[PDB]
């Protein structure tokens, strides 16, 4: 690794302090005292401390005034020897985010007669904006200075198409990067692209979602999604497959969009749309990719594309299929990445501003609670300002329904507050959610927007993993069983994740309202439900295994809280065993629609639980004081729970409801709380046509759920 060559090394680590370090067998010839110097200054510099180090001899000076950005230092030894004030931990200060904090827009503000480039390059002295165009003049100009470290330059003309890059001098080296605030880019987002507005016009208008207990999220990745060979769709694994209407496999079964309609599901998540690095969009059959590996923020990945050589083209796709869901009553959510970016060192963060973007451990050194090798610093004041940026440009631009934030815990409660703020202002009704899992990232552990903070992150909801665990059992231990799985032990856990997991009893609340909780047993992570309970229960046959799988989706469907559904759980999909699939081939993470014809019938008794939950606002109470009011457990054994809604007058269209879920083979009877006939809705045969009515007591014949229901 070649350098600069230099006699000496001085870093500005503070708004006034300067460390100079001298190479040891240098240590009695560029000696103090020292000085400053730029351009119409020198002032000297007081020696607070000094200490010997490695290789080196350390001097911590102090500057009678701040140091001034934006222009080259020298600083001088007794000796006369020079080196260039470098930049140092001074980035992360609060004095310097509150002297450069830009409230302004960033990046390029097009015009069709002229466009604005504008980056925050604070500790640099000098930046540029390259411009490229295919067969075409390229042209790098000089940005300048203004105040709160921004660099700008208005170029003349119609930039339309052009591609652009900057040009960032930090510590006398040049790096070229991609613009962060890219709306845009080139395949393989090399480079940025400057394009008009598209004119998209949005047609299927929707009204604010009601509630969040109101929704069903159904969690699909666009490859997986369609591209299986009997999917139905033309558009296979791109953007353009879920605007394909009317959509069938060969033996004729519903797929696709018309396939997810028909589920009943409200909100579609997506994992990472955002520019990604893992696929090559030159190549996209030879390798495959979850997408958490942010490369460009504010640009669409360019795999899911019919073309992603035409900057405009991912764009239009992306939102065709947004509108589409949209005039079927659909709604989205996009799975976002502001934890964490790939390969920090290249990053156009740190090539931008070295050190400011990402988290760093009492050493220095960079911090890595996510484990993927850096944590994004969303409490720098730029940082919260991009994420915040980010979210209202997708809801503006992309006019999504909601995000799912990938290692939310990673994320600072102000940050998530301040978003939400100006995303709900945006965007009415809109969910926000994600994994709150408290990480060794450097932070109070109150300032983290973990699950345990979930008081403080009202408008927040979080993935429920301890409902989880309790229905399938353990994640951790592969054959660690939950009461679906036949474990009475966590039958207790169950019944507070039906009510809601806001406090059930001597169980402390998971979350404050059950709007909160993401009730789910399945998602992309970790191995499938059924591939889970494949280990777990390794001498059950298939038909046992389905009911039990079919138990775990009426336990999640029926319980109050948010219901999420993880693409292909209805049809017992299967990764072959494989438990982190993030790289895995098609064949690993393809939703198979041949098995989707297969399981039509167990597809088509979580569309009836879909229904039914729709239909009956009894399971979608609105608060924990509801459900307290209206929700009452009648039995709780090692593998039969039965619970009821009740004094449902203005509430539901029946007067009573009593939910009975048996994890065991074996047959029983139970006793009703009373001797009025009611309607036997549903068995562990399924749902029954014509509601027949018992009394008194009523068989519950094996692994299945039994749903009685008293009308008015
Ligand atoms: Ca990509």
């Amino acid at each position: 690794m070649v350098s600069i060559r230099r006699s000496f090394e001085a870093y500005v680590d503070d708004m006034n302090i300067i460390t100079v370090l001298i190479p040891a067998e240098q240590k009695e010839i560029m000696t103090p005292p020292f000085r400053l110097e730029t351009e119409i200054t020198d002032f000297p510099l007081a020696v607070r401390e000094e200490y010997s180090l490695e290789a080196k001899y350390k001097y911590v000076c102090v500057s009678d005034h701040p140091v001034t950005f934006g222009k080259i230092h020298c600083v001088r030894a007794s000796s006369g020897h020079k080196t260039d004030l470098q930049i140092g931990a001074v980035i992360r200060t609060a004095a310097f985010d509150d002297e450069f904090y830009y409230d302004g827009e960033l990046g390029a503000v097009y015009t069709a007669d002229h466009t604005v480039f504008k980056v925050w390059a604070p500790a640099a002295t000098s930046a540029a904006v390259k411009l490229s165009h295919p067969n075409k003049s390229g042209r790098t100009f000089q940005m300048t200075r203004l105040e709160k470290g921004v660099y700008a330059v208005t170029v003349t003309g119609d930039l339309h198409g052009y591609e652009y890059l900057f040009c960032i001098c930090n510590n006398s080296e040049w790096m070229e990067t991609v613009d962060q605030y890219a709306k845009a880019v080139t395949v393989n987002g090399e480079k940025g692209v400057v394009l008009r507005p598209d004119q998209m016009k949005w047609t299927a208008p929707l009204k604010p979602f009601s509630h969040p207990v109101d929704a069903v999220i159904y969690e699909t990745h666009l490859r997986d999604f369609s591209i299986h060979e009997n999917s139905g769709m033309i558009n296979k694994g791109k953007y353009l497959a879920l605007t394909e209407t009317d959509t069938q496999t060969a033996n004729g079964s519903s797929s696709g969009l018309a396939y997810v309609k028909e589920l009943g599901v409200t909100h579609v998540e997506l994992l990472p749309v955002n520019d990604f690095a893992g696929v090559d969009e030159e190549k996209p059959l030879d390798a495959y990719n979850w997408g958490y590996n942010p490369l460009h923020f504010f640009a669409p990945e360019g795999s899911y594309a019919s073309n992603p050589h035409d900057p405009q083209t991912r764009k239009t796709e992306l939102k065709q299929m947004i509108n589409t869901l949209h005039q079927h009553g659909l709604r989205v959510i996009l799975d976002v990445v502001f934890n964490h970016v790939y390969k920090r060192e290249n990053s156009p963060f740190e090539k931008t501003v070295p050190g400011y973007f990402f988290r760093h451990d009492e050493c220095g050194k960079p911090s890595n609670g996510t484990g993927v090798g850096n944590d994004i610093a969303s409490e720098r004041r730029m940082a919260r300002k991009f994420i915040a940026d980010c979210v209202v440009y997708w809801l503006e631009e992309y006019n999504v329904d909601g995000f799912r934030f990938d290692l939310l815990g990673i994320l600072d409660i102000d940050t998530v507050l301040y978003m939400k703020e100006k995303a709900t202002k945006a965007k009415p009704g809109i969910l926000l959610f994600g994994e709150g899992w408290d990480l060794a990232t450097p932070l109070p552990h109150e300032q983290k927007a973990a699950l345990a903070n979930a008081p403080r992150m009202p408008g927040i909801g979080f993935f429920n993993d301890m409902f989880r665990d309790a229905v399938k059992g353990n994640t951790f231990h592969l054959k660690a069983t939950g009461f679906a799985l036949g474990n009475g032990e966590s039958a207790q856990a169950v019944m507070h994740g039906i009510a809601g997991s806001s406090g059930w009893k001597a169980l402390a609340p998971i979350v404050p309202e059950p709007s909160q909780s993401i009730n789910y047993v399945e998602s992309h992570d970790n191995h499938t439900f059924w591939d889970k309970m494949s280990f777990a229960l390794p001498q059950e046959n298939d038909s046992r295994k389905r009911s039990r799988q079919r138990l775990a989706v009426a336990i999640i469907l029926l319980a109050q809280g948010v219901p999420f559904i993880h693409s292909g759980q209805e049809f017992f999909r299967t990764k072959q065993g494989v438990e982190n699939s993030y790289q895995s081939s098609d064949s690993i993470n393809q939703l198979d629609w041949d098995r989707r014809e297969t399981f039509k019938e167990d597809v088509h008794y979580i569309r009836r639980l879909i229904s039914l939950r729709k239909a009956h606002p009894a399971f979608r109470l609105r608060s924990a004081a509801d459900i307290q009011r209206h929700l009452e457990c009648l039995t709780l054994k090692e593998h039969l729970i039965a619970y009821r809604l009740y004094d449902l007058d203005e509430v539901d269209e029946w007067k009573d409801i009593i939910v009975i879920h048996h994890a065991s083979p074996d047959s029983v009877e139970w006793r009703l709380p009373n001797d009025i006939p009611y309607r036997l809705l549903c068995d562990p045969s399924g749902f029954q046509e014509d509601p027949t009515e018992i009394k008194k007591t009523v068989a519950v014949n094996g692994i299945g759920t039994v749903i009685l229901y008293l009308a008015s």
